[PDB]
């Protein structure tokens, strides 16, 4: 019946009241001094006891308590890495996690509860997870397919999951075949997350992999607007639009809630033009398991 990797998925096998402990092992700063933010990206021990797959995410617990001296509500974070990991055996897993600073009504710095305890740890540290959790971002089965991923910021997450799978990794019962076709929006070129990562892969298949940044501070179109991803994804209109009426064609979207609207704004005036209503067309697309997203 699916058309993703649903089959022998593990689901909670961790859970809050009961999470698995882990450790650091390594956390380092991924985006340069110029940046508008930090992002992280940090590798943590679980021995092979958190059977996950490419896509999932999993929920971590901050230390201490909450303000009536209880434990602290888990946070999610998809994971980053593919399932074998990112030292190929299958016994770490990695989160990319932006620290989240803010000030409050008072004028106040607040620091994020979850991401400021994340990007703090030092190599050895414990962490408390539970999941694995999702299936609306798993791979398709296709291995032939076309799949377009669009992430934001730490939205690349599951989609350097996906290809590590498909361009680093061999696999017995897996050869990735299709095209992947990857829009990542970040603010500044100190902010382009992994790219050296998708340089090697560009270079190892390409006839199977497009790429396309939108740096939003740095990148302006013609009118002189911001480059956002929806602003980049005007400039391939015709050939989207094209992918979007193939049967093997599958979108994937992560990271700021604020994208989806943005790009519901491009794909409404596209489709008008060829008489096509997109909320239905979406709505259909959605049904199909072609549109998958996972917008915080
Ligand atoms: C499915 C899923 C996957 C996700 N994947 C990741 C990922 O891979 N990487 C990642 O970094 N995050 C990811 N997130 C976000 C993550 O779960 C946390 O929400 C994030 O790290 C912040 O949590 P925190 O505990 O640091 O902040 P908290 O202490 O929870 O602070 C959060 C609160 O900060 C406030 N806030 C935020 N900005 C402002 C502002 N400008 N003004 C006033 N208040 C503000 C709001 O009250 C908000 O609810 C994901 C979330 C989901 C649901
Ligand atoms: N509504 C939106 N649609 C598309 N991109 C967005 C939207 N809001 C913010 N962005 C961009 O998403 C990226 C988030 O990455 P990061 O977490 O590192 O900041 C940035 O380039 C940010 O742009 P900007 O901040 O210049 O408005």
């Amino acid at each position: 019946h699916s058309k993703k990797m649903e089959e022998g998925i593990t689901v909670n096998k961790f859970k809050p009241k009961t999470p698995y402990v882990g450790r650091c092992l390594l956390n380092t700063k991924i985006t340069g001094d110029d940046a508008p933010g930090e992002t992280w990206h940090m590798v943590f021990s679980h021995e092979g006891e958190i059977p996950y797959r490419e896509g999932q995410s999993v929920g971590v617990i901050p230390d201490g308590e909450d303000k009536n001296g209880k434990p602290h509500k888990l946070r999610l974070y998809s994971i980053a890495s593919s399932a074998l990991g990112d030292f190929g055996d299958a016994k770490s897993v990695s989160l990319c996690v932006k620290r989240l600073i803010y000030t409050n009504d008072a004028g106040e710095t607040i620091k994020g509860v979850c991401s400021n305890f994340l990007c703090d740890l030092k190599p050895g540290a414990e962490v408390k997870l539970t999941g694995p959790v999702g299936k609306e971002m798993l791979m398709p089965k296709d291995p032939n397919a076309t799949i377009i991923m669009l992430g934001t910021g730490t939205g690349i997450a599951p989609f350097r999951s996906f290809l590590w799978k498909m361009f680093f990794e061999k696999h017995d019962d897996y050869k990735f075949n299709g095209l992947a076709w990857l829009f990542l929006g970040v603010p500044t070129s100190s902010s382009l997350l992994y790219k050296e990562e998708f340089e090697k892969m560009k270079e190892k298949a390409p006839d199977n992999f497009r790429l396309d940044f939108a740096v939003s501070r740095e990148q302006t179109n013609e009118k002189g607007e911001k480059m956002y991803i929806q602003t980049r994804m005007a400039q391939y209109a015709v050939e989207l639009w094209e992918m979007l009426k193939k049967d093997n064609t599958y979108v994937y979207m992560c990271g700021l809630k604020g994208m989806e609207k943005g790009i519901d704004d491009i794909m409404v005036s596209l489709a008008a033009a060829e008489g096509i209503d997109w909320i239905e067309y979406k709505r259909q697309l959605k049904k199909a398991e072609q549109w998958n997203v996972e917008v915080y």
